[PDB]
């Protein structure tokens, strides 16, 4: 056996038995080198077969490898550049060992934002502030093309929320996209969301005005006046000072008038003040969501798929109430299945064939690209899960498999 | 014999020979022929002051209406001016018909104001884009010139002047050019919806905002300066929605997506941003009145009306509390409550008018039984079987004849009413 030390650049080649166990290798490792320092963190990979060595209790044989074996010692958490849906690159150190569903749970708890099970991974103190941009340039040069069968093509990225990140050809300091993938946001609480609603905000935003979603002029200079709102009302969580004409004196019952100076009674509104206008500021990032959410083109991911007697590649869009065929170039809805109706959906993994059965006798059967197979199983199995919010264990086993809507009607 | 009739608007007294056989619309025909004027006579009606009743159906003789001889009525027209103070505390003049009763003269009115569920206001004796701005006073001075007594007999004093919704005006003494009091007369508010209520929430805001400025209902000291934080923070949403001039240090085109920026200019961007953004900021003035009122809500005093009264096993003139769901006996010197009944353990109440007796049946046969003024009992009467028929109202049109019969007490359209909404 081969074990590669990644952080000291050095391979350590050691005399292994096979009645030892892995913790046993660790041990030997730590001894060996010859070295003060912290190797409490570290795991061993396997690049060959792409798994990690996940129990230390195992002995050598019974995790199938062979001799001459090259391991890799490298540290579990790792560095790690993620863009927030405010497009702007955080730098955080995870859990490269977990399940992505577990590490975006970490994330999240470590970013202040409840239900992670919204947010996913995707390839390509200033967490709740939101400003727009310096200049109509900066936008230009983010702009895309966000063609549909580009957006489609970007969402095979999506990774195995049942994997880890360095099972899915992750590297370290690698920039990976924070998205909130599901469009079913349970409890939008501003008691509690200040910072979950800010960054969904910051995604409704961004996929705006980089045309990522389509709308109309009248749509889009209502978001204009949104953002042009929630920047004045951002402002006044700041300001200390009065900044109108009307006398704070006259706000309050004459009774405050003998109990306090001026002065006092103008500090104690201006605090109550901010706290108001903090509250406004959240409910005005709550209805720009809303409006977001309320456009005939929201929620929906969109896959190549091919449909039954189609000759031409087409579009399976996945919501969180329903799935669409869809056109490929316009985008117009052939025909919309509903969840509430479905009994269970099949995957056949050879044929990359997707079967979904609903109420009535009516069948829909696709066909998609590898990856793909795997990005919209997890998509339709995570869309159920959600609908059943009011259970790790239920996300991982929803997500030939054959699996049952525990939510038919009928 | 003779009758004698005063034209009011045109001041001029008129003797008529008449018999007793002759019908009202007689009086009305002869009075105008002998008069020989050439005028509108379609609003004018006949009113009887010493008895104060309308003379409106015409078919009847002056038997029926047991018109003695040398009477003097009076023949004037229905609709006269009325001076209204809103919530906002701002008077305004309106025409009201004063022959209509008080429940239709209301719903006319709120319909003129565009107030939706008129059944929820009415008029109170004291003791167009005025119906929609809301702005605080000028100075600590006026506040102090409107502080008038709040203690809880001052309030049940007050409440004597709630008018009978099924009698009219004329018939409440009340004349040409006086001023009422329109108020939210219960505080149960079916479907505040902003995208009709603009002027409906407005008003409610400022009838919470003044009872609050001028004391008429208790606060923490916390929760004084939130609602001051609030008047503050509505006051600047007011005057975002009259700025058509940029007021940060924000680029409009920023704020769109690049395909606007070949298709208009910067002008055309920042005006069409701000045309948009009044109405944004209009939808936030709205919704800061609504956490105004639902704070005003949940106050721990919220939503009670108070009546001198005297109970069974009294030793003192005490309250009645009437909130939305329930009846309260209340000390009137610490405002503490006795004891509670609530609206739907009630199967039955009772209103003796000669005692002045209102008397209440409950689940398990409890009873409860008082005793207020001459005025009270009626105003009472209907604060019960008016806030059970806000009861009754259903998100599926008024039913009028439902509410007087719940209301009317000893008027048509000891008197007992059963409770409708008699929970088991």
């Amino acid at each position: 056996l081969s074990v590669h030390v990644t952080d000291l650049n050095r391979d350590v080649t050691l005399r292994v038995t096979g009645e030892v166990h892995i913790g046993g290798v660790m041990l030997k490792l730590v001894e060996k080198l010859d070295v003060k320092k912290d190797w409490s963190d570290h795991a061993l990979w396997w690049e060959k077969k792409r798994t990690w060595l996940l129990k230390t209790h195992w002995t050598l044989d019974k995790c199938g490898i062979q001799a001459d074996a090259k391991l890799q010692f490298t540290p579990q958490h790792k560095l790690l550049r993620l863009q927030l849906p405010n497009m702007k690159y955080v730098k955080v150190k995870v859990n490269f060992s977990d399940r992505v569903f577990k590490a975006v749970s970490d994330i999240c708890k470590t970013f202040n934002i409840r239900h992670p099970e919204e947010l996913s991974l995707l390839k390509k103190g200033i967490l709740a502030v939101s400003q727009p941009v310096t200049s109509p340039e900066i936008l230009a040069k983010m702009f895309k093309p966000q063609a549909l069968l580009d957006k489609a093509k970007t969402n095979q990225g999506w990774l195995d929320s049942s994997r880890s990140l360095m099972e899915q050809d992750v590297k370290e300091n690698e920039a990976l996209l924070l998205r909130f993938k599901y469009y079913s946001f349970f409890d939008l609480n501003p008691k509690y969301d200040a910072i979950r609603i800010n960054q969904l905000y910051e995604q409704a935003k961004w996929a705006l005005l980089l045309e990522e979603i389509e709308c109309t002029e009248e749509e889009m200079m209502m978001f204009a006046a949104l953002q042009y709102h929630i920047n004045k009302l951002s402002i006044m969580t700041s300001e200390n000072h009065l900044t109108t004409d009307v006398n704070p004196e006259c706000l309050v019952s004459p009774r405050y008038l003998k109990k306090y100076k001026s002065k006092q009674i103008t500090a104690r509104i201006l605090e109550a003040h901010q706290n108001v206008a903090q509250m406004s500021l959240i409910e005005a990032k709550m209805r720009f969501i809303q409006a977001w959410q309320s456009l005939p083109e929201f929620g929906i991911t969109h896959f190549i798929a091919r449909f039954q007697g189609g000759k031409r590649e087409e579009l399976i869009g996945i919501a969180y109430n329903r799935l669409i065929r869809m056109d490929a170039s316009t985008g117009d809805a052939i025909k919309t299945w509903r969840f509430s109706n479905m009994k269970q959906w099949n995957v056949n993994w050879e044929i990359k064939m997707v079967t979904v059965e609903f109420a009535d006798e009516v069948r829909l059967s696709f066909i998609c690209t590898e990856v793909d197979c795997k990005v919209v199983h997890e998509f339709i199995g995570g869309y159920i899960f959600l609908s059943t919010r009011a259970d790790e264990e239920m996300f991982y086993k929803l997500t030939v498999t054959t699996v049952v809507n525990p939510k038919y009607e009928g």
